[PDB]
This record gives structure tokens, C-alpha cells and sequence, in this order.
């Protein structure tokens, strides 16, 4: 049982992957995530996000993916909570689409799967950019939001008017004064998923979290996309959904989440 001290024949060899605990640590296994086997976690420490000044100032397209760009120039809205070690602030995200006329997202949580998502990406500013970030696990996380279905538009009408502009991809169109913060909440508790990516060992710099609180959406909101291309016109009439993801349960005995 004694370690005799004195050689190292471990600690001779050394390469990329046995340098950082991308290897030594491999959780790459995607499954979906279960509500009722979440446990209650009061252990991170409780504070307060902000989102007052969050407003948008144009939309621009990449030819078939588009993401809603924010003014960074001002304190629009953070978040903090936990262990972090630097608050995280937010830039921009996008959602996705699904191939059926009902659901079609990403990850599926509480065993439910839904139509569409938000994929809001941040970066721990007290490391500066995620440059450094990369440099470190815990450096810097995604937010993953899930939209559900409700068939109540929450008064969006100019919304869709707009979008009869941007029928196409490719093309941009100046909207500023949002109100993302109407749709979304305080949100104090949320679960969480922690780990890497689903491809060979090689970054873990990538955090998976899921409020409970997902912000809602209207079927007639994504009723108007199902008439658009999936890049640019001129090409045959297809659904522009690209975001699946597998995540098949091995068993799953317990999840951690700061909300039961
Ligand atoms: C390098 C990289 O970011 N790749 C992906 N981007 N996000 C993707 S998504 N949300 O469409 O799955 S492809
Ligand atoms: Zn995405």
C-alpha cells in the first residue's frame, strides 16, 4: 500500500491530452434530461442577475443562420451564482428548428422534447475574452434555453410584419428597443449539466446549463419560418431545421441541479 517516494516513471511521458483532464476526465455521453430525478442542490450561492439595459440593435443573416446581435457598449444584462469565479455576460444567440410539425429540438428534458430553442453563449469576462477561458475548464459556459409552444401570441403582431422583410437569408434589417426580458424571468433556481462536448476527447471548456424557467413562444411565431427557405429562394421548398442531437439514457441515476 505504501508509495515509496524517490522515481516518477509516470511522470516522465507527457503529451497534449495527458496535460489537461480532457482525457483523464471523460464524460462524453449525451442523455436527456430528467426532472424527476434531479435533486434539490442549495449549495451554490444565492445573488441577483441583471437585464434592465439588455436591448437589441439589428438582425443580420449568414446566408441561412441568423443571430440577434446586442449593444455590449453598456451593462445590458449579467449572470452570477455558484462557485464561478467571474460573472458571465451575454452577446448574442439564435434558435433552432425541428423536421415535424410539432417538436423538434436539441435535448430533451422531464422526458418532454420540444419544438425550437435559444442558444444564448457567454464568456467569463473576468478572464477578459474566451481566449483565456479556453485556457482553463471552469473559464467559460454556455446558457442553454428551451422554448415551448403555447399557441398564445404574447402580443408579437409587429414581430411577424417584420419578418415578411427577411424572407430570405442572406439579407439584414436594423430592429432596436427589445424586450427580451417580457418573455423572461428572475429565474433564481435551475438545473444544470456540466461536462463536454459530444466529439473525441480534445476541450471541456463548455458548460450545458437549463432553466426551469424557459421562456415561451407562440406556434404562430415559427408558423411564418415554415414558409421560408432554408437558404435563400430559388431553391426547393425544405424545412430549414439543422440542430438535432442524440441523447439516448443509459440510466441516469442522479442529475445535479440547483432546483429540485
Ligand atoms: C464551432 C461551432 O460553434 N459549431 C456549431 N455551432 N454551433 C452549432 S449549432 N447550434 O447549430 O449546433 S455548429
Ligand atoms: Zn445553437
Amino acid at each position: 500500500m505504501s508509495h515509496h517516494w524517490g522515481y516518477g516513471k509516470h511522470n516522465g511521458p507527457e503529451h497534449w491530452h495527458k496535460d489537461f483532464p480532457i482525457a483523464k476526465g471523460e464524460r462524453q455521453s449525451p442523455v436527456d434530461i430528467d426532472t424527476h430525478t434531479a435533486k434539490y442542490d442549495p449549495s451554490l450561492k444565492p445573488l441577483s442577475v441583471s437585464y434592465d439595459q439588455a436591448t437589441s440593435l439589428r438582425i443580420l443573416n449568414n446566408g441561412h443562420a441568423f443571430n440577434v446581435e446586442f449593444d455590449d457598449s453598456q451593462d445590458k444584462a449579467v449572470l452570477k451564482g455558484g462557485p464561478l469565479d467571474g460573472t458571465y455576460r451575454l452577446i448574442q444567440f439564435h434558435f433552432h428548428w425541428g423536421s415535424l410539425d410539432g417538436q423538434g429540438s436539441e435535448h430533451t428534458v422531464d422526458k418532454k422534447k420540444y419544438a425550437a430553442e435559444l442558444h444564448l453563449v457567454h464568456w467569463n469576462t473576468k478572464y477578459g475574452d474566451f481566449g483565456k477561458a479556453v485556457q482553463q475548464p471552469d473559464g467559460l459556459a454556455v446558457l442553454g434555453i428551451f422554448l415551448k409552444v403555447g399557441s398564445a401570441k404574447p402580443g408579437l403582431q409587429k414581430v411577424v410584419d417584420v419578418l415578411d422583410s427577411i424572407k430570405t437569408k442572406g439579407k439584414s434589417a436594423d430592429f432596436t428597443n427589445f424586450d427580451p426580458r417580457g418573455l423572461l424571468p428572475e429565474s433564481l433556481d435551475y438545473w444544470t449539466y456540466p461536462g463536454s462536448l459530444t466529439t473525441p476527447p480534445l476541450l471541456e471548456c463548455v458548460t450545458w446549463i437549463v432553466l426551469k424557467e424557459p421562456i415561451s413562444v407562440s406556434s404562430e411565431q415559427v408558423l411564418k419560418f415554415r414558409k421560408l427557405n432554408f437558404n435563400g429562394e430559388g431553391e426547393p421548398e425544405e424545412l430549414m431545421v439543422d440542430n438535432w442531437r442524440p441523447a439516448q439514457p443509459l440510466k441516469n441515476r442522479q442529475i445535479k441541479a440547483s432546483f429540485k
